[PDB]
């Protein structure tokens, strides 16, 4: 499915996102809107290293979650890649804050560094009723 803004935000928040190690829910909406456009059967295919990134915070198959088709890859996330493109979000946000637990935090995503990171991203969250 395709989240709507506020509809997200609010799914976020309900989910403890909201300041998930330091991260404010507009940066988590930034990142989601960056990654995929808030749709969370995108997938991307990494020709470069046999990688895939799944679902609304396009999350990588190398490290987070198991396709079976990445070399050398681990799942730390401990989920079939396949979990991260259901329409209800829970299993996908597990993830993001377990790889928010690593050193880097929402720097893991080059899209966030892009698009959002010294950024004033208020909009993303404005009017949501969270
Ligand atoms: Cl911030
Ligand atoms: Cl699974
Ligand atoms: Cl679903």
């Amino acid at each position: 499915k395709v989240f709507e803004r506020c509809e997200l935000a609010r799914t976020l928040k309900r989910l403890g996102m909201d300041g998930y190690r330091g991260i404010s829910l507009a940066n988590w909406m930034c990142l989601a809107k960056w990654e995929s456009g808030y749709n969370t059967r995108a997938t991307n295919y990494n020709a470069g290293d046999r990688s895939t990134d799944y679902g609304i915070f396009q999350i990588n198959s190398r490290y987070w979650c198991n396709d079976g088709k990445t070399p050398g890859a681990v799942n730390a996330c401990h989920l079939s890649c396949s979990a991260l493109l259901q329409d209800n979000i829970a299993d996908a946000v597990a993830c993001a804050k377990r790889v928010v637990r690593d050193p880097q935090g929402i720097r893991a995503w080059v899209a966030w560094r892009n698009r959002c990171q010294n950024r004033d991203v208020r909009q993303y969250v404005q009017g949501c009723g969270v």
